[PDB]
């Protein structure tokens, strides 16, 4: 997850945001359950 895809990337639980990624919480600046 929070590499770029465009098409749907795997959606369990870290999906594949094509933006930037920060791990803090939201979809895309995505932290597994931390």
């Amino acid at each position: 997850g929070c590499k770029p895809k465009g098409a749907p990337c795997s959606p369990l639980m870290y999906p594949c945001c094509t933006g930037p990624c920060w791990d803090l919480s939201l979809d895309c600046s995505f932290c597994v359950f931390c």
